[PDB]
């Protein structure tokens, strides 16, 4: 029949508040605050936490202060491995009230709230992000979420540790957690080298222009949210490549200049005309590489007819020492994607390249170049189909 | 006096928790999952749908399978005639509850709730869209959402129906319902056309520039949000106009490249200079048709003194092949307002039009040309007037 | 240990719904609707206002109709003095029940929530948004929210006032109500100063070119957020500067054209070529005055090395009549920081100069210019430092 979940006669549960804080989350779990690692307190027998908060898939939880130590996790077993400390729901479990009410004496024990060590594959089958204790078709009981990579040492060491940052909603967006900012940088400028199709690096370090002669491979400052967006793992690709961490579509905003740009001087032999030189800075994405994600996830396939390259800036030079240029977008990306930009142009300097054949700050460059990346909408259900593919 | 809600010794009621689901639904109704057709079952007598989740101003509302048939809902004595079928709260009825909790055997005919077939005029004047159950001034005890239109035959047939996007989050947009992308497409190309003024075509055909003599009708890919709008229902509109179907403060993106743009060549008549070409794009409402949005709603009024043109882009044309542009506005549109956009430019192409006279590839063109339209801000209160003429 | 909050044996409490309904707002608390003064029955003794209801740190409170006058306060005492009138929970307090539910007798004196007047100094010691009843580190019992500035004339007057709009949320922004636009204008004509370095007014007056000699200031419309952003209190940067009242990651958009753009004319003593001149718009943040925010609060220092200028256009003017200009940027920004944007290029109008000698629309100025100012992130956690100084 036609249930009320909500109505003057309803009993709302546990499970019904649950659906409606995951709802009011955006959908995604992590932890509002604390439970980061209290390395003080943590030996080669155990492991300790501080205090906080979190949210998953609806359930609030929550590990008190009392008396530090606010936790502690049994490691004795674990030695030379690395682990996933989780924290993990488990639904199959029975939660055991003691005391009473009216005393002032209820307590609970949570068997279904456990932290554990998981290997990554045990993560995955039932990560939060994949699975839902709430999903239409494949319902589960156990769901977690992963805090720490541990790496166990001999026994009698204590161990290291790396936090998972894509589960801890930190900072960057509150308010808005499942979207805003992916990644953003300042300004900078970076050398154009002499080829037909190039990257422009996005990661942090560019090829700076330093006199009239060099430049030199120089860091500015960028920004990226984990829980979106990852440098690419792979070296040969870091400086130029972000690995996409969740599905939607995405808006590209770039602005910057083309400085020292080539084009072929008013001669009488042309009519005294200034000859354009023809370029294109595109965005671009490929799914051809397997677990990029984080934990080595499957990456998420794209629907048939998916986009690759997209021109945001295509023009002649125009004869000036400096031209600029802006464009924004929105484009669909997947989980395992790369995504990154490119400057196109011809490679004649005498007659269809934009750059020249200078170098450092006499050569052809980038100026002022900048972006922001930004998560604007999702892509479940018929979206997948009806906007995916551009 | 002063009241609270939510304090420690208040009384949360079924309209407090649903007020609040409201609020974190950003005031938008749908149909979250499923409560699509399920035509299998569907017989002469009787309409089913299948199971799931509906939110109407903050009331969660299911259906649950059993045994399909999930739900089905009379039809004998429809004939000939399209309705609405619609999801219905009527807080005019009393839920009957039976049995107990502490038996396992509590349970509720919700007779608050039901799905019945409406005409169009009786579905508005109780639309969530324009009255609520919560309203300040006209509070109402009774409001619909529509699901389908169904057309009924004749008596022995089995009905046509068609999904009333509007009404389910699908996909697009969880997380921000009321808000995010409301139009984008794919670069596209699209011959200029040797008049003074016309609209580019936003609604997913351009005339498309195929050789140096031609261009021809060509599809591009295209979305949009039909909660916020849709391509204008009159044929000699549809291929240029958006209509709104919800107030707001939008952004609109442009960016694409003028190519083959014209200009006055250097002869020594002009002291070997480029004459450059004046041209402009411009972004439109008009109110002046009522009952373009869905259901042929009434329009809501704009302020006095509300824009109807904003220049995007006004410039020369610069003496290169190609030319590129970007811009970024933000722009009030009300329910009911038609939305296009605009290239002008003089039409002597000797003197003062950016057009050549050449067709197809050889003529002036607009290239890569995409846009973005998103809703960012509302309307209501003050805004309507402090933000709502431009 | 482990405690769930919101599982199947877990008691449900004021607070948690509290902590919910917040995190539903976006952590902002303020005016739904109503509590508009009422100054119909407004006398010496006394102040009253309408109806309606607020969230404060995510508790309900609600002023009823019964019988206007809807509620009414103290002032006798007051005199010659401008105070704030401010909601207030005070959770030191207790609420009275009586009667019983199961008769229809049950309510509440909620002696935890009070109208009052405060002087500035007490405001800011426990206003919402610099403490909160729920905060990690210093959590506070007693929080409030200013509704208006109240200046008391002489015993006998009835006093006057001024509503705190940051306090209300009107209309602008519910669906969102912490981020969202933060100032906006329409398209407007500004003349440039002869000067290296100029602002570019941004609060809605420019010195408009109407003649082929004069410009002449002209109002255009522009709309701010006071929740995020007002326009400098001191006349000296009335024009040009804006306060952010709010921490965040802003997204700057402008666009416009540069027209009457000067340019060195091919002579044969250049080879018949254009000579470019350089010019930059950019915007600005400064912080070095203190209390520019509301209430003259402290403003929030940015981390160090934060930015101060960063460039959007940066070019040549082209030899063209007018050029346009398009940048989208994200810039991080601090509670009472000044933002503020300039157009510089050089003096020297035969050689390095982007404007020419004329006045009016004979002088070389801004046309069809416009911004949009958006909050798009947060600067809470570690994002305070990885993200703030850009
Ligand atoms: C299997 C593999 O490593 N492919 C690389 C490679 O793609 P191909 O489609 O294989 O060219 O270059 C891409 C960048 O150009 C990078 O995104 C990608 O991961
Ligand atoms: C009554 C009517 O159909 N008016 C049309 C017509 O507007 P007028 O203001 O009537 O020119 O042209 C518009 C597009 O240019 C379209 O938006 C509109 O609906
Ligand atoms: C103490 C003071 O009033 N400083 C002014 C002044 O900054 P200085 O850093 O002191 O130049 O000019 C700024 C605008 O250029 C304005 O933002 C600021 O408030």
């Amino acid at each position: 029949v036609l249930k009320g979940i909500n109505f003057d006669r309803s009993i709302v549960t546990p499970e019904n508040e649950a659906s409606i804080l995951d709802l009011a989350m955006q959908n995604r779990s992590g932890v509002l605050d604390g439970m980061t690692i209290d390395i003080l307190n943590t030996t080669s027998n155990q492991l300790a936490l501080f205090h906080g908060t979190a949210v998953l898939q609806g359930y609030g939880i929550e590990i008190t202060r009392a008396a530090a130590p606010d936790v502690l996790v049994d490691t004795t077993g674990q030695s030379n491995e690395t682990m996933l400390l989780c924290l993990t729901i488990d639904l199959n479990q029975v939660n055991v009230p003691s005391g009473t009410v009216g005393t002032n004496t209820y307590a609970v024990d949570y068997k279904q709230i456990r932290l554990e060590f998981l290997d990554v594959p045990t993560l995955l089958k039932q990560y939060w992000r994949d699975h839902s204790l709430h999903d239409l078709i494949d319902p589960r009981r156990v769901i977690s979420m992963p805090l720490y990579w541990i790496t166990f040492g001999q026994t009698g060491t204590t161990p290291k540790y790396e936090q998972i940052k894509s589960n801890y909603i930190d900072g960057g967006n509150s308010g808005n957690p499942a979207y805003g900012i992916a990644a953003r940088c300042e300004n900078f400028n970076h050398f154009i080298n002499k080829v037909a199709v190039q990257s422009i690096p996005i990661n942090g370090v560019a090829n700076r222009p330093v006199s009239s002669t060099a430049s030199q491979l120089t860091n500015y400052k960028v920004w990226r949210n984990p829980y979106l967006c990852s440098q690419d793992p792979r070296d040969k690709f870091a400086p130029d490549n972000l690995v996409i961490e969740e599905d939607g579509i995405y808006r590209i905003d770039i602005s910057g200049s083309i400085n020292i740009a080539n084009y072929t001087f008013p001669a009488s032999g042309n009519s005294w005309r200034v000859g354009g030189r023809y370029f294109q800075i595109v965005c671009a994405r490929n799914s051809s590489a397997n677990n990029l994600a984080e934990f080595g996830a499957e990456q998420h396939l794209p629907p048939s007819g998916v986009w690759t390259r997209r021109v945001l800036v295509g023009e002649y030079t125009a004869g000036m020492t400096e031209q600029a240029f802006s464009s924004v977008a929105t484009i669909s990306l997947f989980k395992g994607d790369n995504f990154f930009l490119q400057f196109e142009t011809g490679t004649n300097t005498s007659r269809d390249s934009a750059y020249n054949n200078g170098y450092g700050t006499s050569g052809t460059h980038l100026r002022n170049f900048s972006y922001t990346l930004e998560r604007v909408g999702d892509l479940n259900g018929t979206a997948y189909y009806d906007n995916g593919t551009f």
